[PDB]
């Protein structure tokens, strides 16, 4: 093994939320902070009612002068799960580069940063240990998966993912709940992790 | 294994000529015919001394009215080594798609049909037992190469490759003589095979 | 006729089942094996009732350990006709580049092989003498057809075929029933013939 | 043939001067103005001493005010050769769709308009009976090429052809003297003639 | 005016059909054979109830065998009105450079070829006196106004013009009757003019 | 005159410095302060000597702290002469939009602002009345000539222009002296004007 | 500050009309005119009733003969709120460039002409004192911000902008009014500015 | 600051090696291990005697078997200091996103992980305790910036960088040696830290 020539790889690229995990940062911040309108445009973001940015950058305005440790304390609600390694570990062996996306903070998915071969997360802006925004590190998760305009794209993602994602992606899954672009259907991380391990 | 997704594999491309067999279907004709103008030809196309078509097409026609047997008999002096084998199987197992390419006839290059994943060489044409012409089936290896345009490509070539080739490739490497665009050098499908086993 | 200039002619691309044979794996392999979900998610699939690629894998998971010979042997019941014959080698005479293509496997699809100038299908994984799983060749017909984005492109299909297959053609002909985005709707390989044989 | 679908066919492009004819307009007007700054002129545009357009511009402007008629008789110089017409349906015969350009006068080289499938040549620019000045049709022979960059295409040039326009051909073919870019060279319009007749 | 820079203006399509004559070549034909199903189809194809190229090549099969000087003889029914003549030489003025196009007959249609200043429709294939079938020239209007996709294009059409078309124009102009795509609607020739000789 | 759609209208770019006045501002500031690295670097920078952008920050840096007034006041040595004004209507007039740019300042080139139908050069950065810098606002002229991939372009230069300027034009003319790309030269703005004079 | 590198900022477009200023050119000359036709031809426009183009250039006719002088007036109508002031001056501090556009004329929407770093809008034509017609200097916004296609951009407007323009945009901000392919939506230019100001 | 739009940022790429460090990893190691054909590779590779590719994995062959401990160890003569975080806080303050990059270990190159918005580098392959090989994370530098192809790029490098990461960028900057493409030159950290406080 004097190379492992990994630029050649094709791209497994899974958006972190619902996926690899139940936590879902705005329903907690919704929950700590007792302001049900967090949660309330989340839900309104999801269902398209509004425009996701709109609601994204009212719910970050929402949790405005937040702690600093507040903030990272919800760190410990995330967990890298036996089968979510299972999951990342076997796309390894089965051939993929293996890409974590997310929209929500690197801070708060600090566990998954070195799981993946790449990770990408927005990030949270911190002024005097209160919080004040966030950083948008890309416009979404489609214009995203550009990087990768060069190779194949297989695609795992959840309710925080969307068409735009997927039509970007050689073979798109979604997990839970069904998404537009998306080539399969699993019920769980279970049969996904079943799936993959079903490969070459 | 339900599924193999071969369409999202890296494209290992190999020029059969001169780094499987050492092979030489034009040279064999100007023995056989006796014609050295066609083995004159052959080496001004490679020295680049004149247009590579228009040594292909002058040769073609030299060789022209040749019996359809003598032809198909040059298949017997084609052979598939184990060391050739043994790199296309490697290359399956360090993850490639494997493509076999010859600007030779698919009849005399006949035992490699169905070695690797894809092959592709020319053809030729056969009225009443005699050879009439060439199937140019490609433009040149370069153009051919376009087919994975969406992909990576290693490439594996001897002296009957070019820049062209290479410049198309993520990796080229050269085998036996040094071409322009390759970045690596192996002097033999020994050190060929020794440096993919080396890989991931 | 010291040459044939196959890379520069237009391309003719020929989706085998449903206009070249009467014969469909999936139903065949229903009747063998009494397996009525095959046929079941074979319609749902095809109707677009559920995702191809979902049917297309629990069918593929449908018939695992199958036998390797009872497998191959499905290939008895496949048959170049006098008419399909008849249609490849027009197109060839009306200038065409005849390149089949299809979903089901080269090893059912062999008799075809080598009846065009180019064959592409998916292919069967047999581990221990028993059938596994599918090795996926291309992702679509459409994104196949990108093979001859640097040429013009006749396209005719049958029920296998789809809207994103003839969206990339430049003239489009659907055979038995109408399809999305074709030019002009033919009733049987005869019609169709026939209206090949019109053509220069 | 009900349908001849002319626009799936590759193109076949000839550039006139010297491939077709003899007749050098431009030398006609320097021996019929007695001014030989002419000639001169276009042996340095040829030889690329001088900027092409900066010499035909200049040219131009030396034959100004001669007469509509005295024009146009150059036009009795010009003869459609049975070896050209003997090219052109040979062309046809062999699958091509004939293009004829020049970067002469329609006027002058009408025989030929009628010749081929396309015609193209600069046109000239005639107030009160008098040569005033060149309508510049398309910019070079290489530009104009795009016009079919969505498919194939055999150019055969002489003299008045350059690298641009055959940087353009898939396949590039010189008749009387090499040209940087073209594939082959013939002798002469026989020559040719006989190369087309080897097709298919 | 040494030069007249044409290829650099922008440029002006007229679909003749419609705009500069009343002719309408299928429905003449009718009449002539008293075949209904020919206008009936002719109506079809226009208001999209059958896939165009499928009614054009039924319309096609129903005149086939007419004679050659019937055919033709439709040429006298055609006519440059004067104030098509003024269109196309305001055109000229306002800094246009005029192309024709029709999905019609150049056989019909040949008063307008010296027109403009490109000329292009389909044409008729005629053994032995008796109409055989049609050269498709261009795909449709759209596609072939991709002929110009480096340059800029005000386009005027009418009932047999369409949508596709329009979209490659950077300024669209429907005449008579409105059209997808078309920025404008004028009523007639005469108010089309009057539109043209308000500019710059 | 309801419309002059200039937005359709092919471009003609001049570079000012050096076709429309004989001024050169960084000569100029290198008398006015007695440094003659001032001008040595200019010369350097016009020849290749030196990367373009380090000279001329160089430059920049070396008048730096000037002051705000004896800066501007190098635009009364900047005239609209009446050939400049002549050439740019007669522009207009020969169906052109005039395009007018330099690498220089638009407060010292202010007179051109108006002039052309469109006007770009980089600007002057001014604190507490002295110069700090430079604000670069385009990249070089050929990148500036992107604004206008779109359409077709004549553009007229000197030696403050470039190949890469020219590469970009469809007709490129060099003023006073030859220059890479250029495809004719000229003497003077006169006779520049005499060329633009005979146009259409 | 010895560098500004403009040409590397990403770009802020605002469309004018109903983000910096109430003025409503149309609203105005119906107003004038007392032809309510015009503000009825504006409504149809905006709620696009009618294509955009017909309606403009119904208007532009309508208003035809007006004194340049009483045209100007309506410039008095116009003024650079210190709000819209702020807005971009704050831009320019949050790393913008910003570009002002509008449908409108240059001549009425002087005051904003040296506000942002580029400005465009269309022109007006007068012949001997009096309103001609339009000089349409870009074919609408979308296209215009192909300008800026090697960059990123940050699209604000109002009710005369549209999809196309926002389509364009990577992230599009609405005023007052919600607009499809906008991200997000404020209700005045005061809400705006606030956003614009809790940004880096 | 309720938002920072990283992803709209102009792209400020800095290749670690020679700018940000004086560390050089293989000279290192050819101290460590003795072997002096490690930093004859070296030499040879910079200066392209040899392909760098090549001389690369022959310095991986090299030290190969090297113990994890003592390879990871390394890091410890790499430290951020405190010139190079000025730089990069710099760039954020002028409004650049930092990428770093680098062809070396990501293992060793630790300490500059975070510094940078994003950080990309190879890495180290380590079975058994021992050093096997090196995982290519990307093709080349300039291939690798093709993630930021949709906007701007201010690439600063040294010795380790080469013209192909350069002809990328929109604005060049080397540093201690001249590279061709780049547009200026600084001779150390220093200089180009007082370069980039100069802007904006």
């Amino acid at each position: 093994g004097a190379m492992d020539p990994q630029f050649m790889k094709k791209v497994a690229v899974i958006d972190i939320e619902g996926t690899l995990t139940d936590f879902e940062f705005w329903r907690e911040m919704a929950r700590i902070t007792g302001k049900r309108e967090i949660e309330e445009l989340l839900e309104k973001g999801l269902s398209g009612e509004v425009e996701w940015l709109d609601s994204l950058l009212k719910r970050v305005g929402l949790i405005r002068g937040i702690d600093e440790g507040t903030f990272l304390r919800t760190r410990e609600k995330v967990n890298v799960s036996p089968e979510a390694r299972e999951l990342v570990e076997t796309l390894r062996e089965k051939g993929f580069k293996v890409v974590l996306i997310s929209g929500s903070f690197e801070e708060v998915l600090e566990p998954f940063k070195e799981l993946g071969d790449e990770f990408m997360a927005n990030r949270a802006i911190f002024e005097d240990g209160k919080f004040q925004g966030i950083r948008l590190r890309f416009r979404d998760k489609g214009e995203f998966l550009k990087r990768f305009r060069d190779g194949f794209i297989l695609a795992m993602g959840d309710g925080y993912a969307d068409a735009k994602m997927f039509e970007r992606a050689d073979m798109g899954i979604a997990v839970g709940r069904e998404i537009p672009g998306a080539d399969l259907l699993v019920k769980d991380l279970k049969e996904l992790v079943d799936f993959i391990k079903n490969l070459k």
